[PDB]
């Protein structure tokens, strides 16, 4: 019970399967039916079914008796938390083997985006997709909300005719799809979407579901993705789930994508032209081990996921790519790391953090990724990758489709590695690595030399104040181009000119350019690329593109204010998980 956050006994009892049968309706803006959990009892003297809800409708709850009798049994609605929503305790037959509730979702769920047919590009037809991590699965399930509990599925959606429904499950139109996922996976993992799709494989076991004017872009994009999966199966066994899509959704995606089994729901801004961007498929072909093979069993434990899924991607992007796109990764990604040690609370910094009873989305931060790589990637460097790698193979077939806590993975990290291979790592750095702030200090610190020959030339002293610009610049990939950006000086204000009318970085295509260009910009003053600014957040709502822009921008009250008049007019099409993280950091 190493979790808050649940209502749900799971103490007692535990679902196994859950049979969904719902009806998309866009005109109410929710799902109705019901959710069969199939229940299975440890005590056996009598408990409730508890279950997690948010702002769901219940209609009536019935169970199966000793006999199989689906009898009506009654249920207590609790009075809803802030975070936790609304507790439902069901009093259910001693050892009901089954349990049906009938509801819907309403459209305050906070799982679930409903997007107007305008707010598509197909521009004809409405869109809906689910998010339910950490703990939304409740806004429109019925269910005990745990990564610490597994269920398969099997749902029976209904839609309408000439629109498509898709789900983290097996899809064997017309408006009657039927899914099936005979892997127990986590709730948060439970996905749909439901839309104007159209399909294109790209591999035998990969493909693309999107609105066409992206599909083909995106099938040009990530037709790399079938070398992710044969490169990570060499170091990390085998890809349990079969087959694996690629989900674009509208540009309103709040994230960069979410690792749903079998269909991972991607943003649109990665689709750059160039293949730049493409560790993030990478990055969420790597959940598919670590969160979502091996889940971690509370949300203090959410590095187990991010850590491990992060240094894995790095893998897959140097067994593709090559280690030098893959370190030119490293190091631009624990720049950030920096970044936000600094910004953040001297709490948050740790490994195994604590939520202080805040909201799973709040306390949210870039720690457990980075940190928890360069902790996985120091003892690389300790042991080496036919040790470390074996270990790490290990790990991944004997959690299969299990749940993990920090003090257990540190219990198997010494007796299969620190403890297997003795005197190399002292359970010192692994106490310091996950449960301190800030980095050990003796943590990894991934250099590039490219990047590197970059800060040597940044030095272009006053500006044009030694060298001209007649630098490398068509050579410069865009990690190359980050870095150059990145850790240019602060003061350059207007002094800035020569860089936005040569390379055009305000109207740069890739996002990232872009986003580090307003970034740099509004930093020294270059007050020149406000509306460029202004149509950028405006039309994405991905947050680690908008919301450090917000950050900065509402930091000068002057300035602070330009973002409120724009968030204004940005505000309505954000996804929900977007607007809340904006809302605060706009006071
Ligand atoms: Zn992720």
């Amino acid at each position: 019970l190493t979790d808050a956050y649940t209502y749900a006994n799971y103490d007692q009892v535990k679902a196994t399967h859950v049979y969904l049968d719902l009806n998309v309706d866009f005109d109410k803006k929710s799902l109705s039916g019901f959710a069969e959990l199939s229940l299975d009892w440890f005590t056996d003297n009598k408990a409730p079914l508890i279950l997690d809800t948010r702002d769901l409708v219940i209609h009536r709850v019935m169970a199966k008796n000793s006999q199989g009798q689906w009898v009506k049994v009654n249920y207590d609605l609790a009075k809803r938390d802030d975070v936790l929503g609304s507790k439902l305790t069901i009093n259910t037959p001693l050892n009901a083997k089954k349990v049906r509730v009938y509801y819907n979702s309403t459209e305050k769920a906070t799982g679930l985006q409903w997007l107007s047919a305008e707010q598509t590009a197909g521009k004809e037809k409405p869109f809906l997709f689910s998010q339910n991590q950490a703990i939304h699965a409740r806004s429109w399930i019925p269910i005990q909300d745990t990564p610490s509990v597994r269920v398969t599925y099997t749902a029976r959606i209904t839609t309408d005719k000439d629109l498509l429904a898709v789900m983290s499950a097996n899809n064997e139109r017309d408006g009657d799809y039927f899914f099936s996922m005979p892997q127990a996976i986590p709730p948060y993992l439970i996905a749909i979407g439901v839309g104007d799709l159209e399909f294109k494989a790209m591999s035998h076991q990969t493909g693309i579901y999107a609105e066409s004017y992206i599909l083909d872009a995106a099938v040009a994009e990530f037709d790399d993705t079938q070398a992710m999966i044969d490169k990570a199966e060499q170091m990390y066994g085998k890809y349990r789930w079969g087959r694996y899509d690629l989900l674009m959704l509208p540009p309103s995606f709040p994230f960069g994508g979410m690792e749903n089994p079998r269909l991972s729901f991607i943003t649109p801004t990665v689709v750059a032209g160039d293949k730049s961007l493409v560790n993030l498929i990478a990055h969420e072909l790597a959940h598919s081990w670590s969160g979502n093979l091996v889940t971690n069993e509370s949300w203090r434990d959410l590095w187990l996921n991010e850590g491990f899924t992060s240094y894995v991607e790095n893998r897959i992007m140097e067994a593709v790519f090559g280690t030098d796109r893959a370190v030119m990764e490293q190091a631009l990604g624990a720049q950030d790391l920096n970044a936000e040690i600094l910004e953040l609370d001297a709490s948050d910094t740790q490994l195994y953090i604590d939520l202080k009873g805040r909201d799973p989305d709040d306390a949210f931060s870039g720690v457990p990724y980075v940190k928890g790589q360069l902790f996985l990637m120091y003892l690389e460097e300790k042991f080496g990758r036919e040790r470390f790698d074996a270990f790490v193979l290990e790990y991944f077939d004997s959690h299969a489709f299990q749940s993990l806590g920090t003090d257990n993975f540190v219990k198997y990290l010494k007796a299969n590695l620190t403890d297997k291979y003795p005197n190399i790592v002292s359970d010192n750095e692994i106490n310091e690595w996950i449960f301190k702030a800030g980095l050990p200090s003796y943590a990894p610190q991934p250099t590039s030399n490219a990047f590197k020959v970059i800060d040597k030339q940044i030095n272009q002293l006053v500006t044009d104040e030694l060298t001209l610009e007649q630098l490398p610049t068509a050579q410069w990939t865009l990690h190359e181009w980050l870095h150059f950006i990145n850790n240019l000086p602060v003061d350059l204000d207007h002094q800035m000119v020569n860089l936005d009318k040569a390379f055009d970085l305000t109207n740069s295509s890739n996002a990232e350019i872009a986003h580090a260009w307003y970034l740099l910009s509004v930093r020294a003053d270059y007050k020149e690329v406000y509306p460029a600014m202004a149509k950028y957040l405006k039309s994405i709502g991905r947050r680690k593109l908008i919301v450090p822009l917000y950050k900065e921008l509402a930091k000068n009250a002057e300035s602070k204010a330009w973002a409120v008049e724009v968030y204004k007019q940005a505000r309505p099409g954000y996804h929900g998980l977007a607007q809340g993280t904006v809302d605060g950091v706009l006071k």
